[PDB]
C-alpha cells in the first residue's frame, strides 16, 4: 500500500578507465561543460577527459548504490602549500544531493595527507550560482575575480576561492 510505513552512502576511489565514459556523460550542455573545463570543447569525449586526468592528479569518483555519481581532481598542486580543484562534475541524476559536497571533502583529505596542504583553492565561473553557492557554504571565501573569456569570445567573470585546510 502506498500509505503503509512499511517498505546517502557515498564511497570514493581512483578513477578508472572504466570510469571514462560515465564521467564525460555528466556535462549537460555548453555551459556546463565550460564551468567544469573551460579548455574543453563541445561536445565532450572520453579522449578530452582522459587528457585531463593525464595533466593532472588525484582524479577520484564518488561512488553510490553501485554508480558512478562524481568525478573531481587537482590542476595545480603545489606540495607544503595549496592544491586547486578542478574538474568537478557530478551525474545529471544525482545534482544536489551532496556528492560534490560529499567528494570536494575528500580531496580536501588528500590535500592535506598527500601533499601537506595548508589552503585549498577553488575558482568558478560567475554564472554557476549552484557551485559559488556550494563553495561557501563548504567554507571557501572569495578572494579576487579575474576575467576570463568563453568559447563565444564573451567576458566572464571567475572567482577565485580558497580556505584554509588546518
Amino acid at each position: 500500500s502506498h500509505h503503509h510505513h512499511h517498505h546517502m552512502q557515498l564511497s570514493h576511489r581512483p578513477a578508472e578507465t572504466g570510469d571514462l565514459e560515465t564521467v564525460a556523460g555528466f556535462p549537460q550542455d555548453r555551459d556546463e561543460l565550460f564551468y567544469c573545463y573551460p579548455k574543453a570543447i563541445w561536445p565532450f569525449s572520453v579522449a578530452q577527459l582522459a587528457a585531463a586526468i593525464a595533466e593532472r592528479r588525484g582524479s577520484t569518483v564518488a561512488v553510490h548504490d553501485g554508480q558512478v555519481l562524481g568525478f573531481a581532481n587537482f590542476y595545480q598542486w603545489q606540495h607544503g602549500d595549496f592544491c586547486a580543484l578542478g574538474n568537478m562534475m557530478v551525474a545529471p541524476a544525482a545534482r544536489g544531493l551532496g556528492v560534490a559536497r560529499y567528494l570536494i571533502g575528500v580531496m580536501e583529505n588528500l590535500a592535506r595527507e598527500q601533499y601537506k596542504a595548508r589552503l585549498m583553492k577553488i575558482s568558478c565561473f560567475n554564472a554557476n550560482a549552484a557551485g559559488l553557492l556550494l563553495y561557501t557554504q563548504l567554507g571557501y571565501q572569495p578572494r579576487a575575480i579575474a576575467e576570463r573569456h568563453d568559447p563565444d569570445g564573451r567576458r566572464v567573470a571567475l572567482i577565485q576561492m580558497d580556505k584554509p585546510l588546518e
